């Protein structure tokens, strides 16, 4: 009949299935369709990327979410879930014969005000503090599960983003790479000032140790060459198959020889070197290599200012690179080469180091997530209390304001703050604790001049000091969050006509 009282309740079965799913706990209910495509992963987003959608309200949803998701990398399931918990509450309301305008306007109010509460609560932190850039980061990796040293992880991951510091005041990804190679354990990770590489010299006459080298890049390769037009070789007269081979000296000689002359002490290349050009390069000494990847051959010339030369006829002192000092040796596994540059430091890496090739891969994936959740902090400085520790204080002052706002309207504005403990009650139902005897203490910690950082935590089982335990996130996630969450429910309570039309493009 009314339509719109059948579509309310369809909401409550997309936010409920990805409810426990949030933290570290949380079950998986896969519901694999009849082709047995079977993924078992705790995760929320990735549900609504293969799922039959049954109404045209669950699809708004998922715009805001992948929008969000990209831009931050997190949190983009904690709008849906809080969400679909205020529709609920909306229904007591709703039996009142309310009109959806003072009702879709309690909401925007109410989500306005917050976004000047959460600025005083944000604590500022400066760039070299030493004490929370720690403990926003073992916070982290301690949901992946790596006992052996995980607390070196974490000194040396916050020495790395604290040195690549620019003069704005920004961070880049990018300028720290990542280098999976197997050794005994953990405890021999190390980061290393520049970039390594496991090519060793071909020859062993080639120096060990050079300081000041000078970098040079290329991007063919030391072979044969050919002219870039059409061209063909001729034979005719079987004498000549001699000279070719002969040709290939002059050639291989005049052309490396001017290498030793612009002075470059270390040389780089792509491709297979010419059998033949292992000889020239003995007599005079000169580190080489081959094999390397492309990508790997634009951070050295960006990192050092060097210039890539196509020709050897046409180097230059200028397109000369400055290694810091390259020098071969072993680090508890295969020898790499290691070209430091500790004078101008323009791009780090990062070498970590395992006991097999499925233990690396693990910790992989924690250093990007990690620089993600700290690179958003150095660019903004602004951090709250985690675990939660933000919705309960600002249901209490909520009240206060909503005082104001006479009329018989005020019970709106209130009925939105009720619904913001959902968040403490779905850590503490998966925790095995009574969700009802336990949100009063919590309430004792911010009466009036108490603490502003108690929370919860999961581990210890009792309200405790998220800044003591390192509990932390960021501040744009919930900015967005709450500026999501307050435009996500208008799609629902602005809506007041079922769309039945044929024909739509």
């Amino acid at each position: 009949r009314d339509a719109q009282r059948m579509n309310i309740l369809a909401g409550r079965i997309i936010a409920e299935t990805v409810r426990s799913t949030l933290g570290p706990k949380g079950m998986d209910k896969m519901l694999v369709d009849d082709l047995g495509d079977v993924v078992v992963t705790n995760d929320g987003v990735t549900i609504l990327r293969e799922m039959s959608v049954e109404h045209p309200a669950a699809k708004m949803l998922i715009e805001v979410a992948k929008t969000q998701e990209k831009e931050v990398g997190d949190g983009t399931t904690t709008a849906v879930v809080v969400a679909g918990e205020l529709l609920r509450k909306a229904e007591e309301l709703l039996d009142q014969n309310v009109h959806p305008t003072i009702v879709v306007k309690g909401y925007q109010a109410a989500a306005q005000k917050a976004q000047e509460l959460l600025k005083t609560i944000a604590c500022e932190v400066g760039a070299q503090d030493k004490e929370i850039l720690t403990k926003i980061a073992m916070t982290s990796i301690t949901g992946k599960g790596a006992e052996k040293a995980k607390e070196k992880l974490a000194e040396i991951i916050v020495e790395a983003v604290s040195a690549v510091v620019d003069d704005e005041g920004k961070v880049d990804k990018d300028l720290i790479k990542i280098e999976k190679k197997s050794g005994a354990s953990i405890d021999d990770t190390e980061l290393i000032k520049g970039v390594l590489v496991d090519k060793e010299r071909v020859s062993a006459q080639m120096p060990k140790k050079v300081t000041d080298a000078k970098i040079a890049l290329l991007n063919c390769a030391i072979e044969i060459k050919e002219t870039e037009t059409d061209a063909e070789i001729r034979i005719t007269d079987p004498a000549k198959l001699m000279e070719f081979i002969e040709q290939e000296e002059k050639m291989l000689k005049d052309m490396v020889a001017e290498i030793k002359a612009s002075g470059a002490n270390v040389l780089f290349c792509q491709k297979g070197i010419d059998d033949l050009a292992q000889h020239y390069l003995a007599k005079e000494g000169i580190v080489a290599a081959r094999r390397v990847k492309k990508s790997d051959m634009e951070k050295l010339a960006k990192a050092t200012g060097a210039n890539v030369i196509t020709n050897i006829k046409d180097l230059s002192a200028q397109d000369l690179g400055d290694a810091g000092l390259v020098e071969e040796r072993k680090i508890s596994g295969d020898s790499m080469i290691f070209v430091e540059e500790c004078k101008h430091p323009k791009a780090v890496t990062m070498l970590i180091r395992g006991t097999t090739e499925h233990v690396i891969e693990e910790v992989a994936r924690a250093v990007d997530d990690a620089v993600g959740v700290v690179g958003c902090t150095i660019e903004d400085g602004r951090i709250v209390s985690g675990g939660g520790s933000t919705e309960v204080e600002l249901s209490m002052k909520l009240r206060e304001y909503a005082e104001g706002i006479s009329g018989r309207e005020q019970l709106a504005v209130r009925a939105f703050a009720d619904a913001l403990e959902v968040i403490p009650r779905t850590l503490a139902e998966n925790a095995g604790l009574d969700a009802i005897e336990i949100l009063v203490k919590v309430r004792a910690a911010h009466a009036s001049n108490g603490n502003k950082c108690a929370g919860l935590n999961v581990f210890t089982g009792a309200v405790e000091d998220m800044c003591e335990n390192g509990v932390v996130e960021p501040l744009r996630v919930k900015t967005q969050a709450i500026q999501s969450a307050a435009e996500s429910t208008e799609m629902l309570l602005r809506i007041d006509d079922v769309i039945a039309a044929e024909k739509l493009r």
